[PDB]
């Protein structure tokens, strides 16, 4: 397993190392998205949680998409306002439940070190 903490301070530089085979040893749920939501990678910690098939989703819009529930002001509006900001750190929990037993989980979101790519890291609560 890959040593990385969910919500660790350095994160965005520990995950800049790693391919999508090593984003899968991660003990967490991990979504790489572009500035307009695009998934560019989804490891399987998320898939476990939320059943959707990693290579399946990459390349489709993730608000739009595949989870509508996250399209709010709570979700994806924080989203929106990091990215127009170029800066965008926040923890919270919310509720999965598009086309899936509702699930309680924390949500981290994270400007990468990249340019415009941006993490979001989930665990279940
Ligand atoms: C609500 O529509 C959430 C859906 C969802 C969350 C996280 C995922 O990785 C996939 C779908």
């Amino acid at each position: 397993m890959e040593h990385v903490a969910f919500g660790s301070e350095d994160i965005e530089n520990t995950l800049a190392k790693m391919d999508d085979g090593q984003l899968d040893g991660l003990a967490f749920g991990a979504i790489q998205l572009d500035g307009d939501g695009n998934i560019l990678q989804y490891n399987a910690a998320e898939g476990d949680i939320t059943g959707r098939d990693p290579k399946q989703v990459i390349g489709k819009n993730f608000f739009k998409d595949v989870a509508p529930c996250t399209d709010s002001p709570e979700f994806y509006g924080k989203f929106k306002e990091g990215v127009a900001s170029g800066n965008l750190n926040t923890m919270f929990e919310y509720t999965f439940d598009y086309q899936m037993t509702p699930t309680k989980v924390k949500v981290h979101m994270k400007k990468a070190l990249s340019g415009d790519s941006y993490w979001v890291f989930v665990k279940r609560v």
